[PDB]
């Protein structure tokens, strides 16, 4: 019993965090093999790229300084060759997530992971992150048994306090650019596939105030959950959502009409898995995972 | 900017886990130099459980009774000693991966990071506190016992807590690293319940200034209250009494944005009074306390 926010353990990530220095600026980079890649904002990118040399970017694994043999640059995000490969590198992929999704982020300040933390990527983009200066190049990942799958580098902070990064290959999540310019966060939508998650999460740790003998319509949910800003539920999710509607006996559209109720008249008093709001950062997956104790 | 619920980076502790089988049953370990320490209820059986003598059951054991696998690579025990409700169990290796790393017994309100494992293997890591009434709202499942709670301060780790059982209402127990239990319970299959719990007043507040950092300054307002008649209208919510030691505590915090300690206590008094009126603080919709001074100024700055 109990439900946490859950991170994956951070270990496989730990023993890559290196600190990249370029000029005054100091961030995070994330040594792979032989080469660390890091935001390009660290230094026209290619014209002021084409100006450095290898010796001017200082990376530090710890107490040893990595010599640095190469750099390109692959759309937002510097490579940088170095003459060492990380004796630590885990089994790895770079993956593109989806708004919805959840990972993992391991928070680094010159190149020393301090915290790690769950959260998602908001169908408006941005993460609603922790960080601070010099948290840039802090990496975004989920563990799917022994390999660990990085989705996210941090390059930024929006005026509203929320985040902005990139995948692993430089290409930013969002309309955002790497660039002193005004940006703002476009309006953000609940993750409804995550909510119905979390009430299956509840449902099997006892919660069931909630739930009632209606059902509705595919449609006619999608009619009501837009106009709280709640994202549409497609037949996708319906079908991911499958398995929980197995183990807790509630069909989907069935528990669709216990999130719309509680969007239509709130909780009353009433919690949910100790929160008074309707939690939208776990996915059906991670509800499967974290109510099954898969390890890693 | 932001404010998240932030555990530890679980390495250090992941080169740790070990798992322990004796008999039936199978649960976690944690390998630090040549011991590994684990729960001693390890050695019973579920009959057993109801009034275990524990010197009785470990007396009749011998070292090749305890399976010890590190990964891929069996661990031989050659000694076993009994410390309270931890077992002890002395193995051939030494963990090359032991961190730098101390026992530490916290207090109620305190928090730490809490590596889930099942089988020997790190599944996933969250951030929790000691409750008042010494127990922990966790996430476990059965083969999660001998999982730990730990804090890391200047690479070096400091572990806390050891996962023991699941108390009736979804809560958990547990000890030290020395096998003393948090609270009164006992590693036995009797009626036991955690006491009423209640909310830990110093982590609220120092929450309610980590919101003001943010820049979230809606919930306060012109009054300041007394100690004293801070700690009645507390009470009535089911809010742990704030002592002067958690007035000086949070001193770093009131100079930082202010606000004076009381004068944030007022401002408390009037979020139990009113709620929180459709708004949130920092993205949520209740006052939340398992953040202590020391979380709020590590994360903030
Ligand atoms: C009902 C009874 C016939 N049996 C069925 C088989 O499992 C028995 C059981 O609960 N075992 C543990 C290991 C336990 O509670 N550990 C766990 C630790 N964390 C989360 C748990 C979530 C679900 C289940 C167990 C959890 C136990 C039991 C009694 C004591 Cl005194 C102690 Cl110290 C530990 C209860």
């Amino acid at each position: 019993s109990g439900f946490r926010k859950m991170a994956f353990p951070s270990g496989k990530v730990e023993g890559c965090m290196v600190q990249v220095t370029c000029g005054t600026t100091t961030l995070n980079g994330l040594w792979l093999d032989d080469v660390v890649y890091c935001p390009r904002h660290v230094i026209n990118y290619e014209d002021l790229l084409i100006r450095k040399s290898n010796h001017n970017f200082l990376v530090q694994a710890g107490n040893v300084q990595l010599r640095v043999i190469g750099h390109s640059m692959q759309n937002c995000v510097l490579k940088l060759k170095v003459d060492t490969a990380n004796p630590k590198t885990p089994k790895y992929k770079f993956v593109r997530i989806q708004p919805g999704q959840t990972f993992s982020v391991l928070a680094c300040y010159n190149g020393s992971p301090s915290g790690v933390y769950q959260c998602a990527m908001r169908p408006n983009f941005t993460i609603k992150g922790s960080f601070l200066n010099g948290s840039c190049g802090s990496v975004g990942f989920n563990i799917d048994y022994d390999c660990v799958s990085f989705c996210y580098m941090h390059h930024m902070e929006l005026p509203t306090g929320v985040h902005a990064g990139t995948d692993l290959e430089g290409n930013f999540y969002g309309p955002f650019v790497d660039r002193q310019t005004a940006q703002a966060a476009g309006t953000d939508t609940t993750i409804t596939v995550n909510v119905l998650a979390w009430l299956y999460a509840a449902v099997i740790n006892g919660d069931r105030w909630f739930l009632n003998r209606f059902t509705t319509t595919l449609n006619d949910f999608n009619l009501v959950a837009m106009k709280y800003n709640y994202e549409p539920l497609t037949q996708d999710h319906v079908d991911i959502l499958g398995p929980l509607s197995a183990q807790t006996g509630i069909a989907v559209l069935d528990m669709c009409a216990s999130l719309k109720e509680l969007l239509q008249n709130g909780m009353n008093g009433r919690t949910i898995l100790g929160s008074a709001l309707l939690e939208d950062e776990f996915t059906p997956f991670d509800v499967v995972r974290q109510c099954s104790g898969v390890t890693f």
